[PDB]
Order: C-alpha cells, then structure tokens, then sequence
C-alpha cells in the first residue's frame, strides 16, 4: 500500500559513460509508456503506473487481447469501468507493459532482474488462520489467487487435492501393517488402483480449476529466436524434430554416468558389509554419494541447458517444459535406482557374485527395511531443514554483516532468492514415487507423507512469504509436464510392485522365472492398462460444472453478436390430397 | 432434376379409419412446415419445399444454429443471399426439417422409412473417370462431400489414405519373400513400425478433413430417452456408469460361447487330420464353423441390442457407437481365434494333448501357411462375391417377379437396401488387422490386401450407386469408434508378431520360456508403447495448414465483434531523474 509495483536493479560493472547511456536509454522507454519511474541510489528504480486514465486504459488493453485470442471467451467490460478484481492482476499488466518489446531483464541489459514486494501486513495474516483449520478452503485458495499470480495456485491446489486423497491409503496402509504382515496383495491393489484415481481426478480438476480462473494460457511471448525465415504477416519446425533427435543419447549418457556411480557407491557398502575407524569407514560411501552425484548432476544441468538453447524457441513456457524433461531423466536415476539394486539384484542373486571384489581396495534381510526408512521419513525430516531452515539463518546472519524504512527494507528484499514453483514441485512428483514404488515394503510410508503435506503445505506458503522474493504471476492452464510425467510414474509403480509381492512371497534361482515372475508381471501390468482405460474415459463423461458452464458461456456470447449485428406437382397442396388420401380403401 | 426430394412409404396394416387419421395428420405437419406433399399411391409420397423463400429462410436458419454453436465458426452469410453451396447439404436440411420434434421414421408410425434418390446421369459419370487413375483426387473427393453426406466422405478418405499407404509395406514385404525367407526380423520391424505411423497420420489427418469440410459434430438429436428427470431449461449419468458396469459381463459371455464353438470345430479338423466320404467327412467342422457362428453371433447382436437400450440414451451418435463396440468383440473373436489356436498350441505342443480325443465320435507344418492363405486372399474374393453379386443377380432377378417412368424407378428404389458406413467399415478394420496380427507368415499379405483396396474402393462407389438406396446425408468430424479401436488392434500385434518370430527361429518345451518367450515379448511390446508415445507427440508439433487456418479464422471473426460493437513521489518524471542518474560516479 506504499504506491509501488516493481523494483529494477543495475550492475556498476562498467564505465561510467554507457551506464549513463544505458540507464536513460530504458528510463526513456519507461518514460514513453509507464511514467513516474522513481529511482532512489541503492542503482534501482521503482516503477508504477503513473495516471489511471492509462491503467484503465492498459487493463482493458490486456483483457481485449486476453478476449479475442479465444481465453478470456466473455464480453470484456468496456474501457470506462474496467476494475482490476485483484491485486496481482494489477501487478500482471505492468510485468506485461515493461518486459514485452515494441527491456530484457536477465540479458543485455545491466539489470540482474526486477521484483515486485510483498504484503506483509496480510502474509503475517495468512498463515495463523489456516495454520488451524484441518485443511484449507476455495475462500482461502483464492486469496492465493488474487496474489501470488495463478502459477501458484495450482501448486497449492495440486497439493490440497494430494493431501485429501491421501487420507484413504495411509489409512487403509494402517490396516494392513496392523492385521496382515508386509506384502500383503490386498494392499499392493489398494495402492495401484489409487494411483490411478487420482491422476485422473486431477485431470479433471485442472480443468475446472483454470476455468474457474478464467485461463487457457496459449499466448505467452516470444524471446531470442533469431527468426531464421524472416515474415511480419518462420522457421521450418521440421529441425526441431531433427535436433529432439539429438535429445536421445542424452538420456543413455546420463543413465552411464550416473548409473555406474551410484552402483559404484553401492557396490562398496556391501563390501564392508562382508569384509567389516571401521565404523568410520562405514560412512565413507555415504560421504562419496552425497559429494559427488550432487556435482556431476550439476554437470549435467549444463549439458541440457547447452542442449536446450540449440533451437530457435519461438515461445516462454517450453524451455520450462522442455529444461525440465532432460533434468527429469537425472532426477528419476538418482533417486530410485539406491532402492532397485538393493531389491533387484542384491536379496534375488548377487550372493552368487559377492565373491568378486576388490582385494586391492550371508544375506541381510533389513537392508530393504532400512533404506527405505531413509528415504521416506528421514530424508524428508533432513530435506526440512535444507529448504527452509538453513536460508533463514542465511538471511538473518548474512543482515547483520552489511520515511527510510523503505531503503531498509526493499534492500533486505534485493537479498533473498527467486521463488521457483518448479523445484518445489519436482520434490513432490519425487516424492509421489515412493509411494507408487515402495509402499509394500513398510506400508507405513503414506501416512509419512500425510503427515509431511500438512506440514509441507504450510512450511512452501511460508518459505514464499518471507524467504525469496515475490514471485510476479505467470498464468498457467495446468501444472506443466508434471502432469504427463506423473502418470509414466505409477506406470513403472505397476511393473515394480507386482514383482515385488511375488519375489518376496514368504522366503527367498530360488523362485521361477518362467511360471511366476513373467507372467505377475504381464497379466497385472497389462491389467493396470485396461483399468487406466476404464476411468479415463468414464470420468470425461461425468462432465464437472464450470466446463459446462463455459460451453454455456460461449454460447449465449454468439448469441450477442448473431443478434447484434442482425414439374407436374399438382396436388395443390392440401385439400386434394383428401381424395387421393382415400385411395387407401382398394 | 426432378423437383423431388424424399419419399415416405407406409404400412396396409391396419384397418381404414385409422390409417386415414394418421396419413393426414402427418400431412398436416409437413402442411405446417414444408409444402407440395405430392403423393402417388404406390402409399408412397413425394416431398419437396415449397418456396424459395421459404428455403432460403431454413438454410440460413440452419447455418446460424451451426454457427452459434461453435461449429461453422464464421460468420453465416445472412438470409437474403444464401446459395446452399452444394446438393446434399439442400438435401440435408430438408431432413432435419422433417425429422425433428415441435415424425419418427422406424417406429411410431406406419412409415417403413425415408429415402432420397440418386442422379443416375452423374454417377454413370463418376465411376468412368476414376476406374481410369492411379488413386483419385480431392476434386473428386469432393464430389463425394457435395453428394452422398460427409460421414461416407470420411470412408473414402479413410480408405484412400490406406491405399496409398499400402505402397510401401507390399513394396517390402515384395523384397523379404523374395531376399530373405519368411519370419525375418527386419521385416516384422518394418510391419510394427508402419502401423503407428498410420494410425497417428490418420488422426492428424482428420482434423484436417473436418476442418476442411465445416465440421466438428456435438449436436445430433435426441431421441426415445423418456427423460427421467424434467427440465426445460436430466437424468444421473453415474447411472450410465452402473450400467455400464453391465456391459463387461456381456464381452466375457460371448468369450465362453464363441471362444469355445470355435475352437470345438478346430478340435475336430485336427482329429481327422489324424484319423484320416473320408474326404466329404473333412469339409464337416467347415461345414459347422459356415452355420453355426453366423447363428450364434446373430444371437448376440440381439442381446447387446437388448444391452445398448437399456440407458436413457441421450444422444443419436453414441448409439451407433455402443452398438459397434459391443459388436466388435464378436468380431475380433470370430475372425482371429482361427489363427491363433493354428500358431499358439497346434504347433508349440498340444502334440502333447493329441491322445485326447474322441473315440466315441506328427505336426503338419502348413497348417499356418495354408489358412493364412485362406483368410488374407481367398476370403476377400469370396467376399467381393458376396457383397456385390449376390444382391444384384437378387436386384435383377426378383424385379422380373413383380410420364410414369418414375413410378417405374421409385418402385424399384424401394427394393433395395440402405446403406451402412459402419458394415462396411468393420470389413476393413478386420481386413487391418491380418496385416497387424499375421504378416510374417508368407509376407505377401500387404500386396493381397493392395490390389483388393483398388478394387474394393471402386466397387464399394459402385454398390452405393445402384445396389443400396441413397444415404441421407450425415455429418460427422470422425470415423466413430474405429480410431480408437484400431490402435488396440496394432497394440495386440506388438505382442503376437514379436512372439511369432521368435517360436519360428529355425525350427521348433522346446524352445525356452524364461529366457526368450517373456523377455522377447516384454523389451518388444515395451519398446512399441514409447515409439507410440515418440510419434503422436511429434505430429502434434507439426500443426497441418487448415487447422491453422481454422485458428486463424476464428481470431479474425472475433476481431468484428470487438470493432462493431466497440506518495512521496517527487522526482517530476524524467528531467530531475538525469540529475540523481548523474549520482552514478560515486
Ligand atoms: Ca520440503
Ligand atoms: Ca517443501
Ligand atoms: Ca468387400
Ligand atoms: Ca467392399
């Protein structure tokens, strides 16, 4: 409430003269369309739209191109009375009037980038109401609405409807733990039958969700794509498919490197578990996998990062598809594979291969049992501190080194880090894969996560509140390839899980290949299909309401703009067709 | 040329009085609406509209309610000027005028149904030019969207696009029969890998034909539906899914009768293959499969017509869409079980289990060889027979039994048949799926199936002309169920053909199932789903030219209806902000 939208920082890494061209340069833009770019020396400026006769005249420019492109699909209310209905919808309009050519924020200009502000009179409110209820309500998702853009909502409403649903497993898994032993197959079926419910809940529920918001994000800019076939009314998309091409042995080069080193690290902690500071020597394998694969993964950020600036990239939310895809492949190896060798070669077989070993450098059952204790419940207590804990220190400590209560402030603000929906969501897909994965060993594990969602939806608001900056709001029409991926997941989860009942199916070369670990495998996973085809389409018929109220919305629109803008026959019709009509009687 | 439209025959079933009473009061609703009822005592009766005003009223009133409903998507040419642009769509409004409520064809009254004629002078025409090419043109296909509806537009367009993508597996298979033996494994790839890229053109390809031809059908007609719920502005459709939940013990009923008669008659063929009018005695199990399945199957066509009846049924689309799909499992078990008994437990063992038999009543290798041959060549010769002969020596002959020149045509129109897009539709999906299923057995199939679709194209032209009645025109923006059941087909031939090859390396329980059955099917059938799931998203990428155009085009309409209708802050702006930018040097 302090009449200020956006802030735009500066470099001073170069001589004095351009950086005095190149800051009027882009206040002279400002000065050709936004006004009252007020700048106070740290440089950075604040802007905000200087006279409403413009900022009812912009929003109104928004909402006629958010018409006409076939998202907002209603009447646009005319440019007289156009009220923003929000606040960060307000704040949407200026990132549109300042970034859009025709002021590149993190290139070719001296600016690291610009940031809206925070509310921290409501933000304190926020969290004490619903840090009471059981869980959170549309009152209340809206309100993440109307701020923190429309990007983040689905990621809260992606874990609303996570949390909700996990009530009916970790309650049914408390069942099994309690009555049955382990790996029992009423609960492998529970587990895989849910998984499928609930994708496909959410695919429905995107489409009611970004209905509801009025958005189908179609339209978001083009940036750096060198336009090789020149028109003004492009590129042969064609060398697109000739260069995801070469996004193929990207894949296997991963799966080379990262597959070998955590095998490799693998492959010592049995060593000492046959061959016996001994203690010490227990964690050096632990110390190894935790020093090097966070690395070398960060080599292979900037492998796809290279890979993924080949093409020209004519739009702005593909590279976020399309960055995310070739780290999921990393993500996927480097978070799984510690549980499948330790389940698929290590209690089947292997006892047959520990006497090759290193000279130069008798089955555990609780190997499976421990690991995925670390995994589910422990990691996710550690991965509470590194997310939150450990920048908040960062940021109080790190303060006190280095009508102004602004400049204290906006300068505090200029410390934190951007807010990304994306990594905080990739350790929730991650997360849904332990689940889908290993639930029967320990079928304790959803409750783990119910317990973690309550928590972890109220620790995510709060780490964007105060701990990054505020993110400005991107519109979005889904969660991203996230939903895609999600679902090629729990596809694996059918594979897995069946063998994993049958292999441990009170014992164990030992067990059949041919009768019993082939065809668990064929008949249920290829029954996992048949079902995902079942609910698919038995979903899309029960239409939920805004979709139809849509459908109804676009057509009394064409209603408007229909009604705005506008030889020898002889019967003589009627009476003679009597007679020959009593014809009938012969 | 004729000023007539539709005829309306009806029943002499009744006694006087009533028949009179309902002759005349569906007279007076065509008096109400359309005018110049001519009738001529067979009863039969000529309709056609009355006035030009009148029908260029109901023409634009037809466009306008395919417009608004975001179909037509342009704006609709207005009342005064509206040529109907073709035949049939003249033709076509004429029947929504007579069909719709505030006049059932098949029940309620006495009419049997209601036809409209052919133009006898251009179809004499159409077959001469086009027996004459290679394969046809979009001017000519054309004429068979002006003529003839746009749903029989998609079947010729479905089958030209099969025939001209028959050219390439007929030109390999040609090579591999003739280089390499039969079974090899270059070729099964090639026969894999051609059918995804079939089915994912074909999908891209109808949106284009739609696009192309003002189509996107969502609004058909209701019908008989009783309404459980009033409103008027319905019925729970969760109760669809209670009795749908029907519909699965239904497919599983005709599993255990026809799997089973099917494969009793292969029982016997292979005891008098071994127990040697000994050879009249061999035709018998071909005698009883020829008169029992066509009986048996006729059974179950009326029981799925008792199922598909018993919903509400909203609609009039999805009835010829529960009925194929509850068709079709008879059809995949009638037409493909033959072969898989031959390949699957005639040849692996079942040697074993020939001692069982029946005395109360050695492995021949061209058991598969010779019926594959029977199915892919001689069946298609026997059924261009069947198809086409048969009805038309029964159209000449029986016509010899029993300014009016007309009366001597219309009578003999009424002899003939209507005609089924769908029935001769699941001749070719089946037809597909020999390709799909048992191509490596004698890999000149692709070839027998190529020279029949010339053929099968032009005679199929020919029995719509004059060995069937003339099709009304429907509408409709796809091929129905079929894309969707066809790639299943595919999919079930990933798994079959990988395993045939395998069982015939060279020989051949015998051969191993742990190490080569499970693993051959699992990395093959496997590897089929993401070169599935590679190809569908990459021709989405590429967007064809009319679907762009479509976009295109409802952009620029909403264009129309836009323009026809329509605090501290002191640095005064731009002057003093070159004094504090001067701060700069410090
Ligand atoms: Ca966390
Ligand atoms: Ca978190
Ligand atoms: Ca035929
Ligand atoms: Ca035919």
């Amino acid at each position: 409430n302090h009449h200020v939208d956006y802030v735009i920082r500066f470099n001073y890494g170069d001589i004095d003269t351009p950086e005095a061209i190149k800051k009027f340069e882009v206040l002279l833009l400002e000065l050709s369309e936004v006004g009252l770019q007020t700048e106070v020396r740290q440089l950075f400026v604040f802007v905000r739209a200087a006279s409403k006769k413009k900022l009812k005249r912009a929003v109104y420019q928004s909402r006629v191109r958010d018409w006409l492109y076939g998202v907002r699909n209603t009447e646009p209310e005319p440019a007289s009375s156009a009220k923003p209905q929000s606040e960060a919808e307000r704040l949407l309009v200026i990132y549109h009037l300042i970034t859009v050519p025709k002021p590149r924020h993190g290139e070719w200009k001296n600016v690291d980038a610009i940031f809206p502000l925070h509310d921290e009179e409501t933000n304190r409110q926020c969290m004490r109401e619903w840090s009471k209820k059981t869980f959170l309500s549309t009152e209340d998702l809206d309100r993440i609405r109307n701020t923190f853009g429309e990007h983040v909502g689905f990621y809260f409403a992606f874990l609303q409807s996570y949390f909700r649903f996990l009530m009916f497993p970790a309650a049914f898994g408390f069942s099994c733990w309690l009555l049955l032993g382990s790996f029992s197959i009423i609960y492998t079926v529970v587990n895989c039958l849910w998984c499928i419910v609930f994708i496909e809940y959410w695919k429905r529920q995107e489409e009611d969700l970004s209905c509801r918001w009025q958005t189908k994000g179609v339209s978001a800019v083009h940036e750096k794509r060198a336009e090789f076939k020149p028109e003004k009314e492009v590129f042969p998309a064609t060398k697109r498919m000739y260069r995801q091409l070469l996004q193929v042995p990207f894949a296997l080069l991963a799966a080379v490197a990262l597959g070998a080193i955590i095998a490799t690290c693998f492959a010592i902690e049995i060593f000492i578990s046959e061959v016996y500071l001994k203690g010490y020597l227990v964690f050096i394998p632990t110390i190894l996998v935790s020093a090097l694969i966070p690395t070398m993964s960060a080599v292979l950020l900037t492998v796809a990062t290279k890979l993924n600036d080949y093409e020209n990239y004519e739009t702005q939310d593909a590279y976020k598809v399309a960055l995310t895809q070739k780290i999921f492949v990393v993500n996927f190896i480097t978070s799984y594979l510690p549980i499948i060798l330790t389940a698929f070669v290590y209690v089947p077989f292997a006892s047959r291969i520990v006497p090759y070993l290193d000279v130069f450098h008798s089955i555990n059952p609780d190997r499976l049992r421990k690991q995925v204790i670390y995994f589910t419940v422990t990691a996710q207590i550690v991965g509470f501190a590194l997310e939150t804990i450990v920048p908040f220190v960062k940021q109080r400590v790190f303060r006190e080194y280095k009508e102004a209560r602004f400049l204290t402030r906006v300068r505090n603000e200029a410390e934190l880090e951007d807010y990304d929906v994306t990594d905080d969501l990739r350790e929730m897909c991650i997360q849904f894969g332990y689940l889908a994965l290993f639930s029967p060993v320990w079928p304790l594990v959803p409750v783990s996560f119910l317990i973690n969602n309550w928590v972890e939806l109220r620790s995510d608001f709060f780490k964007i509140c105060v701990e990054c900056k505020r993110p400005w709001p991107q519109r979005a029409d889904t969660i991203g390839p996230w939903l895609d991926s999600l679902g090629f997941l729990s596809w694996v989860g059918s594979i897995t899980s069946s063998a994993l009942v049958y292999m441990f199916s009170n014992g164990h070369p030992t067990t059949i290949r041919c009768w019993a670990l082939l065809l668990t495998i064929f008949f249920s996973e290829h029954l996992y299909l048949i079902v995902r085809y079942a609910v698919r389409s038995a979903l899309a018929k029960l239409e939920p309401p805004n979709t139809r109220r849509e459908r109804i919305e676009r057509f009394m629109m064409r209603k408007r703009y229909l009604d705005t803008v506008l030889f020898w026959m002889r019967q003589r019709g009627w009476k003679e067709s009597a007679e020959v009509g009593l014809s009938l009687i012969t």
